[PDB]
């Protein structure tokens, strides 16, 4: 194989949204391939994938909804921005269903298959109902501030919404569960008040599952289950000191990763849960505790669909890129497409006061002498583990030892050692970042210490600003996505005026606060500074504004440190957003430019 | 039918008085009208009459005279050179472009395109003359025409510090003085040797009045003693819409006349090599906005508080602008209040009638700018709709001597905080139909800063407006394209420095709007690089939080936007945002 | 509220039909909507089902169905050849636009034009150019056994030749130097059929099946007086629809033929004789496709709006779309001395007398008959008695009632048409004989101002895409320079002929005109220049007789050509506004 650059990204082809049919044999999903990507909806009945669409002109084709009778699939064309489409799998071509000037999204079949629900803003989205025997299309509600998430109920009556009932509530984050029934006004089900999505449908009709918090609990608290009955709940995934959902990181997640829990039988509730750096499935019992359904210890399951007849999922590792599965079975070849070898992290341990951490270091090969680069995962509550990172093999594969953990604030761990970093950033999780690190250097000799790099994107950002504050120990720096100044992200953040309050209790606008906010700043010790730092942000950047970065380019220029600033037209994203790679390639193209300089 | 902002359309305004060499004709321009245009206008004596006319793009500016004066040289709007003969035709295009000079001999125009050219008038032909690293600051023609004096800095950071040297560039660049300071203004001496140059020496801060220096063989003199006031107009107006030409100029061998703002007023005065400074046109309740001259006559624009600009040519007025002004204008009356440094002054625009009129306080922006004797349309529109408008100069302010500037050093939201509303209940003692009950602060840039810092240290106010505020000095430091600078001059504070920024975050207002009560309207543009609109986000989010009633107006024009483009929609929009404000808190 | 143009909104258009080659399918194309986009459609024996669906541009036309009868090849509109397969999945593009795609009987080839002849092989992915004509390539068939094409080829004498192409690594196979099309070769991939006529013969002749060996031709479809293919009127035909004969077996072969106003199919048989195969006197099938295994066609009548068919099976409801009840015409002859003439008259609902419109076909060597025409129907809906004929010069009653006007028109046809439209206010009492008007398009528009200009008793005239001086024509029609020779045997550019053009004009005769008149034309016509309706338009005008004129920058045909019906709705309107205006 030749010698990879970030261009080996061009080699691969990224898969996403694994849909099940109703009769559990085939699976329809998302591929977007191969200068700019595009989608297609590919097709398989139990041995390699086929190709049901093609797109030559934008985004292409996502959202494959199986039809209840599984001989239609129902799905969204980007050519016609965003074009609810039904095609017929025995033959002829896709009909377009709507015709809206701005698209639509999220369709879902009535398990009856006599409609179609989605969401346009038409021409916040309305709900509309597609009349599947009538062939006909009609609004049927429009929300005040909008619509979360939705299931059917598995009768056909009606759906099951989430919804912030006015923008007090809405401003709060706190949404509740509405009934919806079908059209000849929605009655609330449940006085939630707090974060809610994954409603799971009971087959009995009446009870449903949830995924979320309740209100007392901030949402620093791990995403639960919760059983909802006659608008009472009780946790479901009892014993199970860990989150709903994949948070663990990976760079090959390119469109739509359902995760919805699945009512395998009236007792059984199958649900992906991150686990110290993994993703499983585990089944929650009304009757009993948490169960494993499908864990790998070193392996992320990504996305899935179940019925009562099959199951479909995106699988990952460390060293395997995602691939599509049905009934256990991968049905696609992805891997293969990798250009260059990947190579087997190597674990180092590190000690806290709440038990032993963990992190992995990524050599080259060869024996000789490596730079080292600590990278910090973002969130902070996520973790590093077993996705697939191409990033890091690529690094790896250019001749740098990676050094990546979970330091005390990560999420697989349980909700103690999340818990661990409240209120007080920069105190126990640079901590154990510097305590890793440190042992990544006693345990591999090959690494050099005198060639090291700190480096990560949103709270690894902050949290490299911090480091490269507090200590001059590395050689190069790159900040991604910082923050440089909590004050001030407080007022210009869309969620600045929520984040600090969850994260750490601390209000912006109060003055004793404010302080308090400042004390836990970087730049307030940019002064100490004397890491070349390359600072990358998207100029666009509503969740972090480009205003964090400006500041601690400003400063570094001020001291004269060695700087360089790389401003984004696009936002984060970009790939799975548009297709188009530019951003990912000129990142890393950066990366490399900045570290073969100082390494 | 009380006026509205619509009064603005009525104006035509008045830009770049330019005087021929003859002293005997002034070619000047004008932007009209929705959308303003410029055409370039002339008077001989008498009445101005048009001698351009545009109907797409800005229009046609920078009017320079042929020293035979047979020609104007001119910009027309990408930006071409164009040349006019005056005696008969149209104009041709020679070469967008800024800033013609002439050569004083004729055989040259020197334009920047930045890069320097050179356009050779006897061959029609162009010449990239010199191409800079970093740019090319203030520009002026030797009297015998060999070339140009320049002024740049020496690398990017230098400049960042506001540090600049003069240079040496004949026709086809050798350093002539090393001042590693702030310079504009080269004014070459008419013996072809010397020159003069506005701005301060290096060791001094640029809260220190600019001042004249003859520059003789890499030393420099102060030629403007004895005046304890800046040069140039640093006045408060908002019927400015161009280019406002205030370079010094030598009337002859000894004399080198320039403009300076003295409380509240500015005036043309003369320096002397020999001497002092002597008052040569000077009303203490005016306001000379831009001047030319020779040997032979002078051209300038004028206005006071009561009097819309008007050009000028050797005292005799020859436009007709004022008469355009759409309503009555009011006469302010002056109020006073003291202060260990002596009498400040401020002044009280009141409407018609004689009921209770709601008060506005109204702030100046700069720091270092005064109120008092410009034209402000905006002041007499609010008087128009029935308010009192209360405006002063408090320490801080640059008229009133070095001292009076120095008193706010390092110290924003003490003394000058205190002589504004130390001047506003002066106001309401004074002025019994002010309406103590209906009260509201507002200002931009600083004065948006000082509504912002009030407003959190006292809730008498019903209402605040806070155009280009800072609520957070630390950030401004930052993002601002001035930040690397500013608070170093301003308050000798480094926001890099740990100390330092928390000295900063003692002096932003966002650590006190806890305090905030006021409904306030907070009006910024979105593209602001003097001061981003996160300084304004800040604000907005933190009111917002605290449930104090609050509008954020957040323009996709650049302030300024009616001089850069002749767009009106930017001034008349956010004059409706103020008065639908007072409007609904009084 | 009485039904109007807009009533033709409501139609689909079917066109194309093509059986599958194991004969148990039917692939076709329907256009439906204001703008016609056609998609495709398929049927398996029962109720067609759609295939594809555009939404932009012209759609989809042209299916294909490859040997295997597993993909159909089809053209998307600029114009890109696609392939389609049929048990699942979206059609991929494989060109860059194209027309006339014919698969090779073996599968391994699509042949297309692009005009050249362009070659795309099947196995390898690959375009190639095959052939650049200088002049251009007619009729196109593969042989059996795929190792080439027939083509015909040249031109203003309408005369051409056959030539063999084999495929890349044209010879001429035949003189004819005639008229030439429908090659349909033989399974023995040596002989082949032509539909056309041989040298000696112009082009008034019936057109016939000939039979060629060895660059010999023998008739095929003796004993049949009566021309091949479709040329009976009718205004619901939009898109292609195709009649190359087809080899039923060995001696067998399958071709349609126009009689008395219906379009048959029949079968020739080598050694001659022909038998019919599927002919109802009452209807048209106006498109078929055939192998050895079954039979696909689009059938209508007067009364019946056009249906596709497979075997016998009607496979559409297009005729349930049409909006308003359709009526049935009722026969009327008149005499001549070549025996009995036939026309009809479709009168509207109720028993009061109501105007009687006489309708003159174009051609002239066409037939009115049993094709569904809208604009009949609609004008019996909205008050008007109809009457159409089909005088000598009609092409379905044998070559001898061609024959009658050939050289003389405005003799025996006038006669004909003023003798039928009289026996029709004989017949029909309802006929107001005071309400009168005439009216057709093309040599009917030539009849329509010969007619008024030679008796006043119309009170309505509406002459579309007429001819008035038929000298100008020869020099300005791109048919001019034969169309009065072989119709006429007069030459425009000879002095004695061209005077007995002049006298054949109904130009000459303008200054009889009394009846306010219509007048319907293209700016952009080349076979009929517009010159020809500014004539007449200022030669009435300058009499100051009551005229109208409508200049349409859309060509004829622009339903059919680019699914646009502005032509034909605004068509209408102008014809039924005139009508109320005059009665």
């Amino acid at each position: 194989t030749p010698a990879p650059g970030p261009d080996s990204l061009l080699a691969l082809a990224f898969p996403s949204d694994p849909q099940v049919s109703p009769d559990g044999k085939q699976v329809a999903f998302v591929l977007a391939q191969i200068p700019r990507y595009r989608s297609g909806l590919w097709l398989s009945e139990g041995g390699a994938a086929r190709p049901l669409t093609h797109a030559e002109t934008g985004r292409g084709d996502s959202a494959p909804r199986w039809s209840p009778d599984g001989q239609n699939l129902a799905f969204v064309r980007s050519a016609v921005k965003a074009a609810l489409m039904l095609l017929p799998l025995k033959g002829g071509e896709a009909r377009r269903v709507t015709h809206f000037k701005n698209g639509v999204s999220g369709p879902q079949w009535s398990p009856d298959g006599r409609f179609i629900a989605f969401t346009t803003t038409a021409d916040p989205a309305a709900l509309w109902l597609y009349d599947v025997e009538a062939d006909k299309l009609r609004e049927w509600y429009a929300p005040e501030i909008g619509i979360g998430a939705l299931s059917w109920w598995p009768d056909s009556r009606g759906v099951l919404i989430v919804q912030s009932e006015d923008e007090w509530q809405a401003s709060q984050w706190r949404q509740d569960v509405y009934d919806l029934p079908l059209p000849t006004a929605p009655q609330k089900l449940l006085d939630w008040n707090s974060a809610a999505h994954g409603l799971a449908p009971h087959p009995d009709g009446q009870r449903f599952a949830l995924i979320g918090r309740p209100a007392g609990k901030g949402n620093t608290e791990h995403a639960h289950l919760y059983l909802i009955e006659n608008g009472q709940h009780r946790r479901l995934d009892t014993g199970h000191d860990h989150p709903v959902g994949d948070a663990v990181g990976g760079d090959c997640h390119v469109g739509a990763f359902p995760e919805g829990p699945r009512w395998l039988d009236g007792d059984t509730l199958l649900f992906s849960s991150t686990v110290r750096g993994s993703v499983g499935l585990f089944t929650a019992h009304i009757g009993g505790g948490v169960k494993a359904y499908d864990h790998d210890p070193q392996g992320v399951i990504s996305a899935f669909t179940a019925n009562e007849h099959g199951v479909a999922l995106i699988r990952e590792s460390a060293t395997r890129f995602p691939e599509v599965e049905l009934n256990g079975q991968r049905v696609t070849d992805l891997h293969a497409r990798f250009p260059f070898p990947v190579r087997e992290p190597q674990r180092v341990t590190f000690e806290t006061e709440l038990g032993e951490g963990e992190g992995w270091v990524l050599l080259p090969e060869g024996e000789q002498k490596v730079p080292a680069l600590l990278n910090i995962h973002g969130g902070p509550h996520t973790d590093y583990g077993h996705g697939f990172t191409h990033e890091f093999q690529l690094m790896a594969a250019r001749g740098y030892g990676v050094c990546y953990s979970n330091p005390r604030g990560s999420v697989g761990y349980g909700q103690a050692w999340v818990d661990a970093i409240y209120g007080r950033w920069g105190t126990v999780d640079a901590d154990d970042l510097l305590n890793f690190f440190d042992r990544c250097l006693e345990a591999v000799p090959r690494l050099d210490a005198a060639k090291t790099a700190v480096m990560g994107g949103s709270y690894g950002g902050f949290m490299t600003n911090w480091i490269t504050g507090h200590t001059t120990r590395f050689q190069a720096a790159i900040t991604d996505r910082c923050i440089s100044n909590l004050i001030s992200f407080g007022g210009t953040s869309d969620i600045g005026l929520r984040f600090w309050d969850d994260e750490l209790g601390l209000d912006f606008s109060r003055r004793a606060d404010a302080l308090k906010l400042w004390d836990l700043s970087p730049l307030q010790y940019v002064e100490n500074v004397k890491t070349p730092t390359l600072i990358v942000h998207s100029v666009l950047d509503h969740r972090c504004p480009v205003e964090q970065a400006e500041q601690w380019y400003a400063a570094l220029h001020k001291h004269q440190v060695p700087v360089r600033f790389v401003r984004f037209p696009e936002e984060n994203h970009e790939l799975s957003r548009s297709g188009r790679p530019d951003r990912r390639l000129t990142r890393l193209n950066e990366y490399f430019a900045w570290l073969e300089r100082w390494l």
